[PDB]
């Protein structure tokens, strides 16, 4: 159909990436997580004649075949990785992506709490993002720390060329009903956060979530709104 891959056409392991814009794709794949199954984004932005990849593909034999298909779709080698916050659907395959050559990098809040946590670490702190409205850039991107939302770590991602936002968890598609995992989330500062997104990013034409399917900026109210109906 060419339409945005969901959970139930992907098997756990297969990789999926859909073009974005030029220059830009997304990354699809799905993972078990306590015997339900959940499908996940990530980005790939291309820099000349390499790839920076946001995020893993949730585990590492996911994360293997991320970088397969990436070689048979692209065929430009992955050079480093940013995984934008702790949790296993970021830094799941950072060991597999460290043994492909691959520079891997995240926040030292970031670091900090997968070690913390026993999830993969990135190997290279990303200094600049300790305070929200912070923002540095990286290659094609510029990564911005909005504040606490789906965890206190969460980063973003603009890609300036394409104004293509990727808001990872702390965003949520349009179908979604509650606010997903908010286990280590702090709903409080979540609309502020989203708020301070809005602000810095309002030419955004294609925004991603973490989980789901693609839109506009009216993802980015309706995360806030999906919040507060949770926090209530
Ligand atoms: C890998 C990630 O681990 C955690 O977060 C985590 C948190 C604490 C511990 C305890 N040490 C362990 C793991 C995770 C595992 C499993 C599921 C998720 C989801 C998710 C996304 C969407 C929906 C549909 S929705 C918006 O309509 O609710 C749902 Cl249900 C869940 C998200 C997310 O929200 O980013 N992260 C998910
Ligand atoms: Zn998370
Ligand atoms: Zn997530």
């Amino acid at each position: 159909s060419g339409e945005y891959p969901t959970v139930n056409e992907i098997p756990v392991g297969e990789v999926r990436l859909y073009q974005i814009a030029d220059g830009v794709w997304s990354h699809i794949a799905t993972q078990s997580f306590d015997g339900a199954v959940y499908p996940s984004n990530g980005l790939i932005v291309r820099d000349g004649d390499e790839l920076l990849l946001i995020d893993t593909a949730w585990g590492a034999k996911n994360t293997a075949a991320l970088l397969a298909e990436i070689e048979k779709q692209i065929g430009l080698p992955v050079t480093r990785a940013v995984s934008t916050h702790f949790h296993d659907d970021r830094v799941g395959g950072v060991d597999v992506l460290r043994a492909a050559g691959v520079a891997t990098y995240a926040s030292p809040s970031t670091r900090r709490l997968a070690e913390a946590e026993g999830n993969e670490i990135p190997t290279h702190s990303l200094e600049g993002l300790s305070s929200s409205g912070d923002a540095v850039r990286f290659g094609p991107v510029e990564l911005f720390y909005p504040g606490a939302a789906h965890s206190t770590d969460n980063l973003v991602v603009y890609v300036p060329s394409a104004n293509v936002l990727y808001g990872g968890c702390a965003v949520h598609e349009l179908s979604s009903t509650s606010a997903g995992n908010v286990a280590d989330a702090d709903l409080a500062e979540w609309p502020t956060s989203v708020e301070r997104i809005q602000k810095h990013y309002p030419e955004a034409e294609v925004v991603i979530p973490g989980h789901g399917l693609p839109g506009g900026l009216d993802l980015l109210q309706h995360t806030a709104n999906v919040v507060k109906a949770h926090k209530n």
